[PDB]
């Protein structure tokens, strides 16, 4: 009795009783699986389509095809032949899109204003119906892909990824190179007279079949309205009845096992990777055997494998569990980072792993463990935070390929039967004879003889000697390991407290003392049993010089290192914390189920106040911290650019260079002395937000205060005697340039900042609307058309109460060239703005309005919004509505005069600074530009300029 | 064979062989005594005339007449009838004048450009020849005198001064009131039909006789040229042959002795004053009996009376010795300040004094002591710093009344015969039966029954009970007192080191390390055996908050308290030091004979590095420091004004209020911990200047460095990681006002500041030339004519590399009235500047030029000049010549446009701040003024304004 285009309708989708969204699953006649989500409150609608095809289906001779195909779909269809019709449509309607390609999936997703779902969905639909694959774009777009590959080339994590593939069965599609590059997608095909367009076409035509598609749509419309919409657009996707690709034979056969790999890293990291090929456990998902094992082997704290490796001083962290491979095969991994001692005892570390493993084989599957994970996952599912539409649809679209419509939401959370046999079955794979081992360290440099061809990774490959293997097999039973004890952080009280009669819409100051200032709001819209607790501890000793900065950091690092064990239970139990040093002191934040927060917070605080440093932990953390600093040189050029601009523009800021040099002066006794000093006088400013009453909030603050007082004899620090850092004020018509060399990458990174003014309602919206207007043309001009690089970013930069327009680019091309093109782009944006209809202009205002008014869907997000106002000392909780009202009054002329005053090459109030990070080895008309003054010493540079006021609060 | 106008010529004046000035003494026929000083290098010439008449010669019914007469002489003579002819002449020729009246002297003095000595001396001469005593001025000027008295009314030191007089013989002229006021000089005389003008005339005519005059003149001209000059102008002063006043009978007879006075102070001070009437010892000056006694009784450190009173915790400081009375009588005094314990043990303190005294009577005069003082004074005289002309002439003119022409310079330094009998004679006066005692404390408030009539001082007068007196008489011998041991700081090496081949004209950076930066110059022009050693120790812990500021202060106070004893010998031996906390850390400076500097510096440094705090000293210093803070409220309104403007204009600055509140949190353990922290990391910047070689300079720096390293394990602090404080940048056309109440005085104090710009050669000279131009009209308009108060000051204000025009006034009238008159004055200065000849304008430029180019005459002064450049981090050692060259290029138009740009009521770049300090109880056309924004919170005020850059160094 259905619409003839619908094979089946699932009207009972299992969801959480907490979830007010309405859900209907469909199975279209053409095979498409569909989850429709009706949310009448949502400000943004969203859709995602997942093609169950990916890079593993690339033709042998055109590796990267499935990825290039992804890129191309954005760039024109027969119905919508404009190359950025899609992206320009989304931009002008508060929307955004993205997509990715893995081995078996290509997932495309967008969100958009709820009033324009049909229009966006319609343009989106055409990708799977009538792409153009325009030869004009094909040549240009290949660059973005190549640039995207070059982005990753020097990234350790992408290097390892690809190298594990090149070390398997060469025959197996697992071995193929996914990303592609100019060579694979252009050069090699041309040498050999192969038309990659005929190929994109043939690919799209053989694999882009309705029977391998899954869709998820979230809108305001009724499930019924949505159903007709989806059928209307998608029911006519051709079903090619292509068989779902399958990979039964494991890419790692015997001649690939019992192998050792010595790898040269880009960063100076010490890492041990231990891998076991396992069968695909996807089918056994309602008992989840690999995670049961992942949970135990990767467990942290008391008795765990990690505690031990930590105590011996070999390893700092550990990750264990199941790793996805592809339909037919998976991996089970144990990865750890190595201390200097660790690197010399790899063979024993591996022995200790097998001992832990042995204990499990002897002990057997534990009913209670599985039952505890089960109980946790269930609470997690029921009280799961409301998701952002874009991430939610994209995720669901992916999940539809693996689970019944009615189980698509609960799958991967809700376990059912315990299956001891399945656990045992996997456990049997975990053996020396089945192991691959990879050591990553610069202590291998110069002494490898192999180059992976896509990344150029340097490595040695050798067989683990039998005497070793056998030692591992003969791994006995270490009485030092032992099973996790019961989780006592498991929440039990989920009662949502009645809203108090006094409850406020925004956080209210309910305590204003010398020692503590306390902002509190009781949750009035999400109603989950969660709280967010944030504390900023202010002390001048935290940032007085590079040495105290180094000392505050190491103090927290060591505190966290000391708490891990105990806190790991809480983390499993959905109760998490973060602790970090700031330029004002320390930042402590607790989030999760409110129930047992007092227990963790009390322990955290008592801990800081009574901290006794272990000498060995100290020396290890400090070594790591040292490497961490040096390691910054291996970071992306664009991240260097953003880093130095930050340091440049703030009154006081210690560089990684200053910190490294002052680090040697840090010693255990000096640090020991430092702690009490740091703790002796403090001011605290807090936001306690969620399922809590005023009464409870104050009780929490008091525990924290009184704890510090009794254990570190803390006394108040008057807020008025706390210095706050100002932003550097650039001169009218000034242009400064700061130049550094990136010693790792062959791309340069540039950040161009045009300082405007102190933040205020008017200035903010001039800036943000101008940004909104150029946001997508920036992408379309500098990346799509000019193809200057994969990383091309424009937008608002805010700090220390000041703001301005920033551009960020990572490019093969040099900084002075980027500059000109950016300036060439600005001229263009001006004219485009003059020649803009009042209608296109109103769209943009409406676009930015929806983006700003789009409310947080969860507590932690709303909490972070509030925390931003507190941290900045602006306390502007109604900022969104006030700022959007002003925004709607702006006209084209407002924006023109703004640009001419602050942004034009010849603007009287142009305040430009550029940060050029040079690659290791270093069209529309661009204007003539002044000669920049070049900064050689950041300190001198700041001394010779004025500083801004601090923003007034509300 | 002399000029007939000269009775005698002394051509052998005893001077120091070091002194290149030429000296001739004359005795004019008319009785005038004269010292002529030829100095061909001097940039400024100078004269002083001392009339051996003062307030003790005031007529009974017009007290203050001799003082009013002084004032009036400045205001017109028959030859030069213009009321400010004199002062305007000096101003326009780089000169200045002042005068004072004591009991027996009226001393008038001026300096002026060396090229205009005759013209100035000529106008000056007329004061003693043909004053006008103009009725128009007489009425106006009385105000200045009254205002001058009101300035002093609330000053404890002037209150006590006058009260000791009102407590003597009422018959004796000593009892008269010196300053005068509107009442004595106008009101009472009018009630009783007495013409004070007939009186000024009669006074001048009976007492202003050549036979009571002494003159001293210092010029470039030859002694012969000077002789003719002096005779020309002064030989015709009428000799009235008036007998020199004499006061043989002591103003304190028996019925005035054995008295006790309980006095109520304005400040909260605890002071004990012990006084003995002695005979006049003026005649015994070449053995100096009262100073021999003054030296011993006032001695500090080992064995001394003070050490003991200190150890018992009663007294913090002590002053003892002879005090001038007037021809015929003197006093011998012992004054101490009291701790809280001290105030309850006054009677025992006094007993301990008499015990020390007893020891002296038993021990008898000590030949070696007198001989040691003798040797010291002789070195002091020989190596005396070259004096500034104005202070030198004024002093000499006074000295001529007491000593042979040929002994006028050496007198009071060079002793001759030891006279044991004279010592004994004075010592006999020092007895309980001859003592007056005065306790000054707020613990007397409300319970006195006497009012001194001139100051209104509140006090009780009672007779020391005989049982007490007798106890003092029965004072035995305390074995705890003991005679000063030999002074080992007595210098012995006076060799002046040859100037090195490399010697530089300005200090040169001869060391530039992480830990120490060292500026050094070898003296190339004074050639005395002296050095100046200045160290600024930089540490952030010194000013991080009010508590650390309080802690750095108390640390130094206690260090100095602990060193006194040991260092007092060095001080006697012309080797002095200063130690004080600064906003950047600590400041240490040593000056004097270079010989034994290393000994003192070594001891000072070792001391800081190894300081062990005594608990009792701590509690006492801290009490004092507490009182010190509160006591600030009793300071002059104009000093409050200058104080709050300073705090207002600097980025960071703790108020006396913040410091008092944070003081309670200071404790011995907290302070003990603070010291090592403070000393652990340091940067040092030093100027070592004088009779020292490069080699020696570096050796001194190294001792200081290595001392700290070995005793407080100091490590370097990178100069680049040291934050420096910026000045607040006021907005264009802004006007802020900060208002406070002075709770003691009945005058208000105002400081008006017009911020101009960052310092630079051009800006500096615009400012200083404008100041030079208005300097004297300011005085003549606001004080002389408008009579707004005694304190009326205009000039340049410099700080944190910024500058501006400041006006300071203390007035009966309210702040808003002062403001208008000041603004009324500015309009006037503008027109006056437009209507100014190029000739009057060039004079002003030439005036300011001479003032700026006038070189230091001694080492410590040149050293302070250099230190200013270092402390400010401008290092502009040639500043004077460079700035004067620019100054000579300026024109009237330059100054006009400057005024219109920065200073006019409607100037676009007017940056005005005012500080109004309200009295306890609160014509040319003034412009309309804006409504000021009023500052209620200095902190908020600074946060909302930008900050200036720091000046670039050279
Ligand atoms: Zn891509
Ligand atoms: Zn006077």
């Amino acid at each position: 009795m259905n619409n003839p285009a619908i094979q089946r309708i699932e009207d009972h989708i299992v969801k959480s009783p907490e979830d007010k969204r309405e859900y209907r699953g469909l199975e279209l006649a053409n095979g498409i699986k569909v989850l429709l989500i009706s949310d009448p409150t949502t400000d943004k609608s969203s859709a995602a389509l997942d093609v169950h095809i990916g890079s593993l289906s690339d033709p042998p001779n055109i590796p990267g095809l499935s990825h290039f195909c992804e890129h191309m779909l954005f760039l024109g269809t027969k119905k919508y032949p404009k190359e950025n019709e899609y992206s320009q449509f989304l931009s002008e309607h508060a929307g955004s899109s993205n997509a990715f390609t893995s081995g078996e999936h290509t997932n495309y997703y967008f969100d958009v204003s709820h009033e324009h779902l049909e229009g966006a969905l319609d343009r989106f639909a055409q990708f799977f119906l009538c792409p153009l694959f325009d030869a004009s774009c094909k040549d240009r777009e290949v660059n973005a892909v190549d640039s995207e590959h070059e982005k990753n080339v020097m990234n350790d994590a992408w290097r390892l990824f690809q190298l594990e593939k090149a070390t398997g069965n060469p025959k197996h599609p697992f071995s193929k190179f996914g990303t592609g590059n100019k060579y694979t997608l252009e050069t090699r095909p041309n040498q050999e007279g192969i038309d990659v367009r005929e190929e994109l076409l043939k690919f799209h035509s053989t694999y882009y079949s309705s029977n391998l598609m899954a869709i998820c749509v979230l809108g305001r419309e009724s499930l019924d309205d949505l159903t007709n919409l989806v059928v209307k657009l998608f029911s006519e996707v051709e079903n090619k009845n292509v068989p779902l690709p399958e990979f039964p034979e494991h890419p790692f056969q015997e001649e690939h096992l019992k192998q050792l790999y010595k790898i040269v890293p880009i960063k100076d990291i010490r890492n041990l990777y231990v891998t076991f090929p396992i069968p695909d456990l996807q089918q056994y998902y309602k008992s989840n055997p690999g995670h049961y094992l992942g949970h135990l082997i990767g467990h942290e704290g008391p008795g765990s494998l990690l505690s031990e490796l930590k105590s011996k001083g070999w390893v700092n962290t550990l990750v264990g569990g199941q790793k996805e491979g592809a339909r037919g095969f998976m991996f089970f991994i144990i990865n750890v980072d190595l201390t200097e001692e660790g690197l010399l005892h790899v063979e024993d570390i591996i022995l200790h792993m097998f001992q832990y493993i042995q204990k499990l084989r002897a002990e057997g599957p534990q009913e209670w463990v599985f039952q505890e994970c089960k109980d946790l996952n269930a609470v997690a599912f029921r009280f799961k935070d409301k998701e952002r539409p874009r991430g939610y649809t994209s995720k669901i679209a992916g999940k539809l390929h693996y689970y019944p419509l009615n189980g698509v939401l609960t799958a991967e959370y809700l376990l059912e039967e315990f299956r001891p046999d399945l656990i045992d079955m996997v456990l049997d794979k975990l053996r020396p004879e089945n192991v691959r081992v990879a050591i990553v360290s610069k202590s291998f440099e110069g002494k490898t003889d192999r180059t992976e061809q896509w990344y150029g990774t340097q490595y040695k490959q050798e067989a683990i000697p039998e005497d070793v293997i056998q030692k591992w097999q003969n791994a006995d039973l270490n009485g030092k390991f032992k099973l996790p004890t019961k989780n006592e952080f498991i929440p039990t009280n989920f009662e949502i407290l009645a809203l108090e009669k006094d409850a406020t819409p925004y956080p209210a100051l309910i305590k204003d003392t010398a020692m503590s200032k306390l902002w509190f709001k009781q949750d009035d819209k999400f109603f989950l049993p969660k709280a967010c607790l944030n504390f900023e501890f202010f002390s001048p000793f935290a940032y007085v010089d590079p040495l105290h900065c180094n000392m505050a950091y190491l103090y927290l690092e060591l505190l966290k290192d000391s708490l891990n064990e105990y806190a790991y239970a809480a983390e499993l139990a959905g109760l998490s914390y973060d602790l970090q040093n700031t330029i004002y002191g320390m930042y402590l934040s607790v989030k999760g189920y409110n129930d047992k927060q007092p227990i963790l917070l009390k322990k955290i605080t008592e801990k800081m106040a009574t901290f006794e440093i272990d000498k060995k932990r100290f020396e290890i953390i400090k070594e790591a911290y040292m490497r961490s600093l040096n390691n910054f040189r291996a970071e992306q050029p664009h991240q260097h650019a953003m880093y130095y601009l930050r340091l440049l523009m703030t009154e006081v800021a210690w560089t990684k260079d200053e910190l490294k040099e002052a680090l040697d002066d840090v010693t255990l006794p000096r640090l020991k002395a430092f702690i009490p000093q740091l703790l002796s006088r403090l001011h605290i400013e807090a936001l306690l937000h969620g399922n809590i009453t005023k009464q409870a909030a104050l009780g929490v603050m008091q525990m924290v205060e009184d704890t510090l007082i009794e254990h570190a004899h803390t006394k108040p620090l008057l807020p008025s005697q706390l210095v706050r850092y100002r932003e550097v004020q650039l001169p009218d018509r000034g242009w400064f340039v700061y130049q550094r060399r990136n010693e790792v990458h062959n791309n340069c990174g540039i950040e161009i900042y045009y300082q405007t003014d102190m933040q205020s309602t008017s200035e903010n919206m001039f800036l943000e609307l101008f940004c909104q207007i150029i946001s997508e043309p920036c992408f379309n001009t500098l990346r799509t058309k000019e193809q200057l690089g994969y990383i091309v970013f424009s937008g608002p930069r805010r700090a220390n109460g000041i703001q301005g327009l920033r551009f960020i680019i990572q490019s093969e091309k040099p900084p002075h060239y980027l500059e000109s093109r950016v300036e060439a782009f600005l001229i263009t944006m001006e004219k485009a703005i003059e020649d803009m209809t009042e209608e296109a202009f109103q769209k943009h205002i409406q676009a930015l309005a929806i983006r700003r008014l789009d409310k947080p869907k969860k507590l932690s997000a709303e909490c972070a919004k509030y925390w931003g106002e507190i941290i900045s000392q602006q306390y502007n909780y109604d900022r969104d509505n006030i700022e959007v009202a002003y925004l709607k009054t702006l006209s084209k002329d407002d924006i023109i005069k703004f640009y001419k005053e602050m942004l034009a090459v010849d603007a009287p109030r142009r305040h430009k600074v550029s940060v050029h990070v040079l690659a290791r080895e270093m069209l529309s008309e661009a204007p003539p530009l002044p000669q920049p003054e070049v900064i050689h010493n950041m300190t001198e540079f700041k001394r010779g300029l004025p500083l801004f006021p601090l923003v007034k609060p509300h």
